[PDB]
C-alpha cells in the first residue's frame, strides 16, 4: 500500500543529495 522505497528512489534521488550536501 506504501512503496516507501520506490518513492525514495524515484522520488527523493536529487532530494537526497541536495539534503546532504546541504546546498544541491
Amino acid at each position: 500500500f506504501l512503496p516507501i522505497l520506490a518513492s525514495l528512489a524515484a522520488k527523493f534521488g536529487p532530494k537526497l543529495f541536495c539534503l546532504v550536501t546541504k546546498k544541491c
